[PDB]
């Protein structure tokens, strides 16, 4: 029975090594991670690979691996899939925690923007949890900490941390954790997959996919919203990606929004993503 490795990059940045045999399905290795993890919460998470276009994709636990990396690595990074909009009523302290590092990740990277304020906030309730209390032992005036706090240092960002760190002295990992989610799960971005797309007219958009339903970001002036019960349908075909938007009360037909993706693997990928929201956050 022939097995492949698989290597899997953890969110502390680890990497985790393993087998499956080598027509199993994503389930299997996504178990393997799991278990290593001691994750029982596993519904919000799952793997992610690098596809022959070098984009990010969900391995799909019901397929082969060998289907979905094709030609590529059996190399995978585990990664929040469904960002729980109320982390406050996840049952374990450890899921808690996973999501935590997949925020850090998020606001590293700039994918979760952030004011400076909520970027020391956030970094405090981190150093609290990581560290434990403020000791000044380890802090002179010229502090800069091992943590990324942000996707641009400053030495005033670093100062703010340590500011906030004196006025945590008690808290425990668990609720300085759960501090860091009640102030991250308020961000305007928090828990959006965004993706590029053109409207009907060729102006360049982002898509933005989360819990509530489907952002178009245009303007920054007019930013179009679609409550999940608010979208009928969902399809694409070629390079194209549709939603079937409800009729109002006492209107005859649904509205089509139609959209041009860069090309079929992207139109299809955001299809997917938006099927598997809508069904998550339609049980939750
Ligand atoms: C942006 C926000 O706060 N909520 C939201 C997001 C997408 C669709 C409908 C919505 O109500």
């Amino acid at each position: 029975p022939k097995s492949m490795q698989c290597k899997v990059i953890l969110l502390d940045g680890s990497e985790y090594t393993c087998d499956v045999e080598k027509r199993s399905r994503g389930q299997v290795l996504f178990d393997k991670v799991c278990e290593h993890l001691n994750l029982l919460e596993k519904d919000y998470f799952g793997l992610t690979y690098r596809d022959a276009e070098n984009q990010k994709n969900w391995l799909d636990p019901a397929k082969e691996i060998k289907k979905q990396v094709r030609s590529g690595a059996w190399h995978f990074s585990f990664n929040v899939k469904f960002y729980p909009p109320d982390p406050a009523q996840l049952s374990e302290d450890i899921t808690r925690y996973y999501l935590c590092l997949q925020l850090r990740d998020d606001i590293v990277s700039g994918r979760l923007p952030c004011s400076f304020v909520t970027l020391a906030l956030l970094g405090s309730y981190t150093v609290q949890s990581e560290l434990g209390d403020y000791d000044p032992d380890e802090c002179g005036s010229d502090y800069i900490s091992e943590f990324r706090f942000a996707p641009n240092h400053t030495k005033e960002l670093e100062d703010k941390v340590i500011e906030l760190h004196k006025s945590h002295r008690g808290m425990t990992p668990a609720e300085a954790e759960m501090h860091f989610l009640e102030n991250a799960k308020k961000l305007s971005m928090y828990g959006v997959d965004l993706h590029h797309a053109k409207d009907s007219e060729g102006v360049e958009i982002m898509l933005g996919v989360c819990a509530s339903g489907l952002l178009i970001y245009r303007d920054r002036l007019r930013i179009n919203r679609f409550a999940w019960p608010k979208v009928l349908k969902i399809s694409y075909k070629r390079n194209n990606f549709y939603i079937k938007i409800r009729p109002g009360e006492f209107e005859q037909f649904e509205s089509t929004i139609g959209f041009k993706l860069p090309n079929h693997r992207a139109a299809k990928r955001l299809w997917k993503v938006c099927v598997e929201h809508h069904t998550f956050f339609r049980l939750l």
